[PDB]
């Protein structure tokens, strides 16, 4: 709301990634831009470590949803901006249906004039040859809603959703998203009525780019609630 004021031109941000997937362990970063005005991300992402050992598209979700574009007639229900700039803790547990998952803790925050997203991944139980670890994903545009409720005790939200990733023998894996936000910060937040945050993007690659690495184009738009 005050927080608001931080996203009204375009924002640097970077990110942040170090995970550890069944031991293969990697780290990632990135770096790009966010227009809130119009809810636009876009982002290159490169692995410092070598190879990524899990698939580019299962890790999308993980890595700034206060690069959201609220509709003025639902600016009350923001959460993300009002936790700004102070930040927010995100966690979410991935369930990729038979298979393993990812659990994550992130620190939102602004640094200074750039948007940080600080992530931390575990990832436990996967097959070796399944899906994830095997990359057989038919790697897709991932699109859909993110369902978000108010958290009165922790003082932030919950949301769900799930992401179906295609895979090369005609089947889809299921990836079912459970995600809570809470305050970094003391100050007051905006506590949403229920609505949904409809999400799509587009990779790439950077021809140019010999590290492993993912370009990112993404738009970000709430809903939900008429007017």
């Amino acid at each position: 709301s005050k927080g608001e004021e931080l996203f009204t031109g375009v924002v640097p941000i970077l990110v942040e990634l170090d995970g550890d997937v069944n031991g293969h362990k990697f780290s990632v970063s990135g770096e790009g831009e966010g227009d809130a005005t119009y809810g636009k991300l876009t982002l290159k992402f490169i692995c410092t470590t070598g190879k990524l050992p899990v698939p580019w598209p299962t890790l999308k979700t993980t890595l700034v949803q206060c690069f959201a574009r609220y509709p003025d007639h639902m600016k009350q229900h923001d959460f993300f901006k009002s936790a700004m700039p102070e930040g927010y803790v995100q966690e979410r547990t991935i369930f990729f249906k038979d298979d393993g998952n990812y659990k994550t803790r992130a620190e939102v925050k602004f640094e200074g004039d750039t948007l940080v997203n600080r992530i931390e991944l575990k990832g436990i139980d996967f097959k070796e040859d399944g899906n994830i670890l095997g990359h057989k994903l038919e790697y897709n545009a991932i699109s859909g809603n993110v369902n978000i409720t108010a958290d009165k005790q922790k003082n932030g939200i919950k949301a769900n959703f799930k992401i179906r990733h295609n895979i090369e023998d005609g089947s889809v894996q299921l990836a079912d998203h459970y995600q809570q936000n809470t305050p970094i910060g003391d100050g007051p937040v905006l506590l949403p009525d229920n609505h949904y945050l409809s999400t799509q993007s587009k990779q790439s690659k950077d021809p140019n780019e010999k590290r492993d690495h993912m370009v990112l184009l993404e738009f970000v738009t709430a809903a939900g609630i008429t007017l």
